[PDB]
């Protein structure tokens, strides 16, 4: 049918006019299934013969259903989509398994011919208007109208979303113990009532649908779970991502590893504990697709975890909103990090994988408050409230970092766990100079042009040195000069620098780098026993500022 | 009543901002305080054919759920109309007054009808759980809370209701910005406080139903130790610092004091003063307590404001709008939530700057930018939402405006 519902007003773009594409000739067997399919659509109601006045036109196609001896009309709106208005977003965002509440009953209803049971702005149709050629282009053509949503348009996927929620809605203020969930153009319709008072319910919904243009299939022609759907296989009391098998191969080529990180990491949101870092590893560079790609150990080490952990299937429960959530965060590995989410112990409503860095120096407290945000907007998005949380750090651990780093952070209801590796501070920059500690005034430095560098130190206690870097940027040395100054001193010292660069970086307390040097700069503070670190301005010729910066140039 | 005809600015396109995803307790107050004004009619609900959208959400303000909607796009998108077409004048009297009450006047908007082609611009969604439904979009029918056109297109109605209450107390400074009136006067408190009742019965007439003192504004001035003992380290610092005021402040001076410093010494040796530094140190006090010479306002710029943590639930600001000349600095003190806090301070400062310049600054927020994006909201009971951007402070700016 065509539902009787009201139309949605549809306009071009501001300054455009429709399309007015010429038609392409078309061969004797296309013209014929062309007037097959047309006069077999305006039989329905779907289309209109015009005569011109009309000058509209978009270009017409068949094509063979594809080893069959069926046919199919394409049309190519390519234009008139260019010269259409945009509409709101169909629906942003899919339905995670994680969020279903556990239903006594399930059906799912399967709209027919969706678009084409859904008519068109009157005011628009004109656009709309295409054209078959006659034989060998001789003759005028014919030239129809859609009263209904084409195959194709922008506009019909939201118009149709559109058109079966005002119908939905009424039955739905009516029914509201009862769940619908629209997908493009299926339904899934849910409750706790007996498969009787089910059923009742669910005929007496499709024939509300009926009264609408909506025609469903009845009882016997409805799936039963596992509802395969999206990636996911959905069971009456759990689910499960869909089947994942890893290849077998001597050669993996780009390619096979690609496909293998997506497979994984979509197994990762319900097998726990998935790793894709040393995978991953060997994406980098610039191959092709084709270009074979010999494992690494490390890589192979970890396609061995993968590949046992997946062997036995897993699966996530329902959401019961009347517990709590609970998350679970566990530092894996070098920046990647895996949480669950449960409610009752430790069956999972769905797993998940933090592997992100933030800048080019971060430590485990900062890493783990990303995850922890990152986790509760999930949270938000799936369930509507955020989780109780268990980390693996004392209290004391957390509470020294945030109130004494100069961000401003916060983590909501959180419990110390104990499931190490446990994140800690690794090393504590003093508050104040030491005493009896050689205080060195290091430096460093390099020529714009030369990429020459000199780094070096002057301590009060008479010692200097300055060695030399080639191919240094200005602010290198500066790091140099400070690794310099932790070589060369004892488990005590202060540093006076001019470099407010390496001063950031040091007073961050990283303890990971994308550096090499500030990844020595590190284990080095980490040896130490108190350090004390100090800027001073550039060239105001302070304390032996001036100095060392003399031995460097 | 006939509505006023609203444009965009020219060429460009509505607001397409996503709406982000919200508390199921929050979209249930969403949902009632809806319903309730489709009933009345303040808004309808849209189909799909409107392109555009603005983000909605929940404040508490009273524990009575209110609704926000973040206007930002749409103002930038209109304010030729807001700014230059018609145009609600600063009066710099308001900051000088002893005392200055704050009334939300935006129930008003919600009687005068919206220019008809110009509501498809004002769509918001009210979103869904787990995506489970489509969301439910509506537009506006009249003026909405938080777009500065409303307060521009009734400015006519404001003036009118207001004229009477103005005519009988002449010294006294009445200023509206967005949703909010400003009253200022210098009477004793319990006066002024008088003089507010009065006015809210003028207001009650047409349907319209907390104090700042913004004398007691002044400079947190960049602030010189005095110390029994300073020693190289501490002198360092003190270099350090009026290193950094001399950018600001004309007449800082350095010299006396680096004098101080020759040589390779241990941080922790105490150094004694000279007589020089001494006459220098108090004189950069004399300048550090003084505003800025040639600092000043440009009605045509941009007012960007900056907040340090200090730590111990201390908050350092700066507001200016060519970087270190500081139009003013501030604290703000005093739950050990750092968000709390921040959100607080942020409050405070737009405060101020709509009282001092009829501007909101553009804030540069020491905080990373999901963290305060999943959080703001929670303690958000503004009903204007400035601009912001995320920073991370450079550790030696934050200890220069240490206290
Ligand atoms: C049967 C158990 C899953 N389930 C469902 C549901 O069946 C469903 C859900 C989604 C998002 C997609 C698909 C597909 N394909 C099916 C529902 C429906 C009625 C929303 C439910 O409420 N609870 C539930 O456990």
């Amino acid at each position: 049918p065509i539902s009787p519902i009201e139309t949605v007003p549809v306009k071009l773009k501001p300054g455009m006019d429709g399309p007015k594409v010429k038609q392409w000739p078309l061969t004797e067997e296309k013209i014929k299934a062309l007037v097959e399919i047309c006069t077999e659509m305006e039989k329905e109601g779907k289309i209109s013969k015009i005569g011109p006045e009309n000058p509209y036109n978009t270009p017409v196609f068949a094509i063979k259903k594809k080893d069959s001896t069926k046919w199919r009309k394409l049309v190519d709106f390519r234009e008139l989509n260019k010269r259409t208005q945009d509409f709101w977003e169909v629906q942003l965002g899919i339905p995670h398994p994680a969020g279903l509440k556990k239903k006594k009953s399930v059906t799912v209803l399967d709209v027919g011919d969706a678009y084409f049971s859904v008519p068109l702005d009157e005011d628009f149709r004109k656009y709309t208007a295409f054209t078959i050629p006659s034989i060998n282009n001789e003759t005028p053509g014919i030239r129809y109208q859609y009263n209904v949503l084409p195959q194709g348009w922008k506009g019909s996927p939201a118009i149709f979303q559109s058109s079966m929620t005002k119908i939905l809605e009424p039955f739905r203020k009516q029914n509201p113990d009862i769940v619908i969930y629209q997908y493009m153009d299926d339904l899934y319709v849910g409750s706790d009532l007996e498969i009787g008072q089910h059923r009742t319910k669910i005929e007496e919904l499709r024939q509300h649908l009926l009264r609408w243009g909506l025609t469903t299939p009845d009882k016997k022609h409805q799936k039963e779970p596992p509802f395969l759907w999206m990636g996911y296989e959905l069971h009456p009391d759990k689910w499960t991502v869909q089947p994942i098998v890893l290849p077998e191969k001597d050669s993996w080529t780009v390619n096979d590893i690609q496909k293998l990180v997506g497979k994984l990491n979509w197994a990762s949101q319900i097998y726990p504990g998935i790793k894709v870092r040393q995978l991953c590893k060997l994406l980098r560079g610039t191959k092709a697709l084709t270009e074979v790609i010999p494992l690494t150990e490390e890589a192979e080490l970890e396609l061995a975890e993968n590949r046992e952990i997946l062997k036995e299937p897993v699966h996530g429960v329902y959401y019961d909103p009347s517990k709590d959530l609970i998350a679970e965060i566990q530092k894996q590995g070098q920046g990647q990090w895996t949480y669950q989410i449960y409610q009752e112990p430790f069956k999972n409503l769905k797993t998940g994988k933090y592997a992100r860095m933030r800048g080019a120096h971060t430590n485990d407290v900062k890493q783990l408050t990303e995850a922890v945000q990152k986790i509760t907007t999930e949270s938000i998005v799936i369930w509507g409230k955020t989780p109780k949380f268990k980390l693996p750090i004392q209290k004391e651990t957390w509470e020294t970092w945030w109130t004494e780093y100069w961000q401003a952070t916060w983590i909501p209801e959180w419990e110390f766990v104990n499931t190490p590796p446990l994140v800690k501070l690794w090393y504590q920059l003093e508050k104040e100079p030491i005493v009896g500690a050689e205080t060195f005034y290091v430096d460093g430095a390099a020529n714009r042009e030369t990429k020459l560098g000199k780094a070096g130190y002057v301590t009060n206690r008479g010692r200097q040195k300055v060695v030399t870097l080639t191919d240094t940027t200005n602010q290198k040395t500066e790091l140099q000069a400070i690794y310099l100054a932790l070589q060369d001193s004892g488990l005590e010292v202060n540093i006076v620098t001019d470099s407010q660069y390496a001063l950031g970086i040091i007073q961050a307390q990283p303890d990971q780098s994308e550096s090499e040097l500030v990844n020595q700069i590190i284990e080095q503070l980490i040896k130490k026993e108190k350090v004390y670190l100090a800027w001073v301005p550039a060239h105001k010729g302070i304390g032996g500022n001036e100095q060392v910066d003399k031995l460097v140039s």
